[PDB]
């Protein structure tokens, strides 16, 4: 899984533990090794959210499967309630966009995830 | 609709009603709502256009629907336009992405679209 | 094509003529002309893989096209090469995801790439 996290948040307010914390989110929930999850944090960025700069985190979540329709409502639920307890986001300003992606489509190692 | 408008053009001229302007734009072209609408803006970055540095837009637009090829053009249109007037672009110095996504691949106020 | 490039290594650490040869790469391995490639280049951001700091670059390649599966094999071959000779880095620190678009998905010059 490949993650980015963008927020109008300073820098100094998303934590150091922040992707650790993540990558253990969604290794549980998407079942993934932990040696195949990265995490993009890019706080202090201009976001606005209805034209409004409160504070608000933009997240983009690519996996390989493991996005069933079922299995994005449970990760929503989750990445949702682990900003609001670690970045003190309300409940309605973390908007999520995901990518089921095929494995021609990724590369790692030298070569696509298809052709390893 | 999520939007991502990365520029190298200083942050300091990209004005600070771009955003509420965009969205004003996004709103009408697209049919959505304001309070759906989300614009990340990246200033001062490196890119290249043909390895030129000149000042350029590269932008992302995400949307569940209002994304057809007709759609398309009169959203390029517009937003090329609205980088011209308020960025002072070239028309051929601003490059689009659209992704029309699926309700089951957006997370909003803590679960998909899809299941809202 | 439309090409991201985001590493932890600081900026002073990615060549300026980075985006130069990255651009000579691509137009060759996917045959597409160097007035239709850009590139944007995020470093000192924070990156974790596997929660590791330790140097990586995530990068999004999108295309209209030239994105087979074989292509891709090639692409993630000279791409990894190019960031272990100029960035550094590891062979296994280098995370590629593919784009393939269709040209009513790609705005350039004010309107569709479809509508050209
Ligand atoms: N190991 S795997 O086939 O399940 C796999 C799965 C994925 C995946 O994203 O699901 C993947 N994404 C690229 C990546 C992220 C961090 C390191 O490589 C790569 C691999 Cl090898
Ligand atoms: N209201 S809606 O069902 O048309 C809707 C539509 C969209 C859409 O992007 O089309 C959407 N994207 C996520 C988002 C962006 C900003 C706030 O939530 C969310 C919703 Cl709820
Ligand atoms: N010339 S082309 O039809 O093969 C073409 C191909 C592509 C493409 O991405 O394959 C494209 N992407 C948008 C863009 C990138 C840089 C300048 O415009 C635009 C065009 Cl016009
Ligand atoms: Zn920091
Ligand atoms: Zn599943
Ligand atoms: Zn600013
Ligand atoms: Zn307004
Ligand atoms: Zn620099
Ligand atoms: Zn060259």
């Amino acid at each position: 899984p490949m993650v980015r996290v963008a927020t109008n948040l300073p820098d100094k307010d998303v934590p150091a533990n922040f992707e650790e914390r993540l990558t253990d989110l969604l290794a549980e929930s998407m079942n993934k090794p932990r040696n195949r999850i990265a995490i993009e944090v890019l706080a202090g960025q201009r976001i606005t959210h209805g034209a409004s700069r409160n504070p608000v985190a933009v997240i983009k979540v690519e996996s390989i499967g493991a996005l069933s329709a079922d299995d994005n409502i449970r990760h929503t639920q989750k990445i949702t309630q682990f900003c609001q307890d670690t970045l003190k986001l309300p409940k309605d300003k973390v908007i999520i966009t995901y990518f089921d992606l095929q494995p021609i489509h990724v590369g790692f190692n030298g070569t696509t995830v298809a052709a390893a």
